[PDB]
């Protein structure tokens, strides 16, 4: 199916720019930036939309695919093909960054693929909640942040309201992902996307970071998987209730 | 009225991206930035305009609503419905950030919701003028800065002059709010919006910051409420006098 | 003449965002930035073009007015009316920033309007070349940098080549002024505009900074006045020779 | 041939904004930035596309010219004329920055044009791989990074898929070069362009930096020349296989 390779290609490109920006922020502090993370993932989404926006819609996100189907906009038969396409692309993008930044991660870490400590590198690929946070509040943040993403996504592409001019939606959508990081990313790393979080964390477990990538943060791994699903659905519902009312 | 929920939805979204960016700048200095505050509020306005620009005009600002009515552009009957819509949305967005950043504010402040000191957090939600400033100069800044906002807003949307191409005004308007922060925000925190300032400060008084959120800065709270009203009106007048002359 | 007030209004707005960004960089280092200076002047130009692009062309720059007339594009009779319009607007924008940042400049400087020392403030309004530079190389930089501005301006607005889509030229032009600062501003402060430099420096001499604002840097003041005139003309010539060849 | 001067003019402009941004990052740390390097080269590409996008396509890059010809999109006879046009423009842009930043480089370096040490300046013009890297991994990075550039370039300009709206492709293309730096530039300096790397390094050898500009990094100079050629070709192939499948 053409929507499989479209979701694969757009998610791969998006995650390369994304996870590469995060690797920059962690590895070097003269070449890395939290703002660069916001820009790398944001405008990384802009490139993916140019890749697959006209073929599959360029979801690059299992939450917005789940929310579109659960809202009667995409047939339920296309949910597995969309999810596996972005899961495979995100997995391969994690392997891409790991190999491109290999000696950079090695020299920085001295050869220790660590998840805790002042030299940890697991946070490049997946999300790990800071020490000041609780798992329930991380669920609340991921749900609310994905809700903001879905509500704002509908408004940018709503041809019956006030959408971005066609041919520029790629810009406005990337800017939304930029400011979601700038304004809401410190508390959880704004995963807002199961395809962005679980495939790279699965890669880190196989790569050699071990099993603590899953158990860190009171078994944190499942929250970026199900919390955005509830968030994206809730966000889309509130817009559709806001629209026509 | 549809313009009530439109102003509510756009102001809520705008203030979430706004107050979240400010929380970042205060809480963490590796994930926060004054430029991020400029971007979070700026492109936060961009998302609100996509939400309500075609339904209500996406004022998200009692000064531009007051200036539009006082300039004979919006009927005076729509002033209370617009103001309460953005006041309620801004109030709820302040409660949204407080709950999402709850333990972040607690761990940073040790459990003390303070307004002064090296660990104060009241400045996340509302404006507090720096020690080098006077209340009269804060009135002058808020009036002049809102005047710049209203004059520039008219120019960006003036279909009879040189406006932004339709479908891209959301971008240009956000950029205006970005540079108002970059170029003019240090002296007062560029409130430029009664709906942005008073509802979150009222929330901080109820949340537990106490009554000093109102008395700080020689009873500073009323200036972001009335000074932008005079500024936006003056700014719009000078453009309309500049136009057709 | 309508082009007088258009050049006045657009230059005033541009210089408020410009000189305010520079004041930020000098006064506070948590709220100020060299990148913010690049953004404040860059997208400040974007707002001016929306003000006067359709009425006068939004020159906001005596070099591009001189280059347009000397290239047979604007009648020579409109050179004095354009220059005095932007000179008056830039002068009043310098007075605007000085009054808005008054106590900020006073508290930072302790009450001393100084041009040298670790607490100087004259550099907010006009340009002063660093100690590592020579006056001849400052002439070379201002000429080459204005040449880049004029050549790139023609390309962005050349309806017979590859211009920015109408209604978005304000964006692309501001971005050009951003990167001229980012890439070429350290050596001279990229004045690239007599209207940007001389009127604010004249204001600083009257405001109380004294006469060293003119004599600093081996009588530096005249270079941002005549060097951009030669630069803009040369830059425009090379494009017009490049076009149709 | 008009495509010669078009490639010359666009590459010259692009490299002036590019190499000037890098000079900023190296020479001063209050006026320079790695993000500024990303912006200077990124939106420098935006200006070049406005110069030559409609005349020659604004390649400004021997890898994308090689990839276009090897993919049957540009006649093979136009490969030498395109390459020498951008090589000459990039060479002259390197001489432009060296003369504009002359005393800045001299005062910073005390008069020593050095390639190693805490005061080296050769990295302004060409790429030098960090100490934590291997030459083979630098080949892998330059190939993969140019592949990302070519794949994303096709998607932005594919009139049969989801391209940027005509008249705005200059913006989206520059943004792509920005995030390639933000997300992937630390490991190699993302040369992604033989015309960007070899001509300035040849200039540094003649300027007086000596022969170590070529021998540094296990004879690093040839990798930015041939690795992007393989990368751009591979990236374009994968898109064209992705398209229509």
């Amino acid at each position: 199916v053409r929507e499989f390779l479209a979701e694969f290609m757009s998610t791969y490109v998006m995650m390369v720019f994304g996870l590469g920006s995060v690797a920059h922020m962690v590895l070097n502090k003269k070449y890395g930036s939290y703002l660069g993370v916001n820009l790398g993932f944001g405008f990384g989404v802009t490139m993916g939309v140019h890749v697959a926006g006209r073929i599959s819609g360029a979801h690059m996100n299992a939450a917005v695919t789940f929310a579109n189907c659960a809202l009667g906009r995409v047939p339920w038969r296309k949910f597995p093909v969309y999810v596996l396409g972005q899961f495979l692309g995100s997995f391969l993008a994690a392997a891409t960054i790991y190999s491109l930044f290999y000696t950079a991660i090695l020299h920085f870490s001295g050869g220790q693929l660590m998840v805790t400590g002042p030299v940890a590198t697991a946070g490049i690929f997946a999300t790990y909640l800071p020490d000041h946070m609780t798992l329930w509040r991380g669920f609340l943040n991921e749900a609310w942040l994905t809700g903001m993403l879905q509500l704002c996504l509908f408004a940018i592409t709503d041809q019956e309201n006030n959408p971005a001019l066609p041919g520029t939606e790629a810009l406005v959508i990337g800017i939304l992902v930029v400011i979601i990081g700038v304004s809401l990313g410190m508390n959880t790393g704004y995963a807002i996307n199961p395809s962005r979080d679980l495939p790279p964390r699965i890669f880190t477990f196989i790569a050699g970071w071990g099993k603590q990538v899953f158990s860190n943060g009171e078994n944190w791994w499942w929250v970026p998987v199900v919390a955005p699903l509830l968030g994206a659905y809730l966000g889309g519902i509130i817009y559709l209730v806001f629209i026509g009312s």
